[PDB]
């Protein structure tokens, strides 16, 4: 039994340390339904806010890890931070974020008592090529030799469809299951059935109220990494889609 | 008259917010001498810790500034966070940081009230093919256009020594004297006397206790952007070398 796991992203938000004060205080009161593992994902100058205010039964995250400018694993991990996100779609795309490179970084990332948020997806191209799979079975196929043994348990792998992003492509919540069962039938093929068993595996695409109960039913979706509504009341709605996960 | 001006980049230092807080009470406890202005830039994680504790007469800078992983002007300059550091050669070459690019984030950063390093400096190979002088022009004549008017006041240029910095060669005293006169010289050029005379130019290679009072007191070098000394006891040094800067 995977735990369902949800991630809020708040991407380069709030715009003030008052506005991300009051998120806080409203999440600390959120009622959190069923079993769920929450990690919150907030800008580095607000990550000491986080961590002295959050509620300690949820844990903060950077949004990415690394010279002038750049920001490293003992101060973050110094600070008490335990996660990151790697590979996000956003990074990869604008900031060409290679699989090598990003293998490697999960890799020292892991090496160094770090969990991550592994993300993974294709665009639309390989989407209309009909080589979606094709293109998310390489991604992850490069990711599994980085894992060190026994590192398993620290890894969260997230997919988001990028060809439905700014594209004027939505995706449904058929696509999801089937991109999340791709992810976990690579897993089984490459390091075995056990593993494949435990990775939870999310789903990274537009993540709302109105959907994720839907979602979050799908078998091989086990929770999301949730983007702007990450900031809003509905934030707990997807939270507690758990209970709709078998 | 300019006032002489000492940046410290911490770069991606110290490891850990016990060691950030013992160099703060550290450099809180500095007499300056002379006339100086003094900002200090530190890894956005660090930056609220800096900016509740360290001297007030002093200012925080950013090391940079901007997606997911990104952090932007509002949130600094939320947090009351007024300088940042742009263009430094390790963002250029390492990340590719362009001129149109760093042109277009000083405009940006100086329309929205923060003031700025802004960083310039040639490579091993224009240096040896005896295009220096060239090279910093250009980059200059690309930065004028960008600054808004009236707000020459809150721009700093600091010149890099690319070519002696991981190469195997070093700068003289007489090289920063050069290359600061050539900035001063294409500001006078292009934007006039007046504003040639004000502006504060800085040196970015290699500053210690041991070379910091011999620069000063080249007549076009105002000041420094101190890398790896700024983490140690003898930043104050270089601080106070302004007394020999005419
Ligand atoms: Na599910
Ligand atoms: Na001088």
């Amino acid at each position: 039994m995977r735990t369902f796991f949800v991630g809020g992203n708040w991407k380069a938000n709030p715009k003030t340390v008052e506005e991300a004060e009051k998120l806080i205080e409203m999440l600390n009161g959120a009622k959190v339904e069923g079993n769920v593992e929450v990690v919150v994902a907030a800008p580095f100058y607000f990550l000491p806010t986080l961590q002295q205010k959050l509620r300690k039964d949820w844990k903060v995250s950077a949004e990415n890890v690394f010279f002038t400018g750049e920001v490293t694993v003992p101060m973050i991990k110094s600070f008490g931070i335990e996660w990151t996100i790697l590979g996000h779609s956003e990074r990869r795309d604008i900031l060409k974020e290679d699989d090598e490179f990003l293998a490697a970084k999960a890799k020292f990332a892991l090496e160094n008592g770090m969990k991550i948020i592994y993300c993974c997806g294709e665009h639309l191209s390989e989407r209309e090529a009909g080589k979606a799979s094709e293109f998310v079975s390489a991604q992850i196929e490069k990711m599994i030799p980085a894992i060190p043994a026994g590192k398993w348990d620290d890894v969260v792998i997230a997919y988001e469809p990028i060809w439905a992003i700014g594209t004027g492509k939505v995706a449904s919540t058929q696509d999801a299951q089937e991109m999340c069962k791709v992810i976990r039938d690579i897993l089984a093929a490459k390091v075995g059935a056990d593993i494949a068993n435990k990775v939870r595996i999310l789903y990274g695409g537009s993540v709302k109220p109105n959907n994720c109960n839907e979602l979050a039913a799908c078998p091989d979706v086990d929770g999301f990494l949730v983007g702007g509504a990450s900031l809003e009341p509905g934030f707990i709605n997807i939270v507690n889609s758990n209970v709709h996960s078998k």
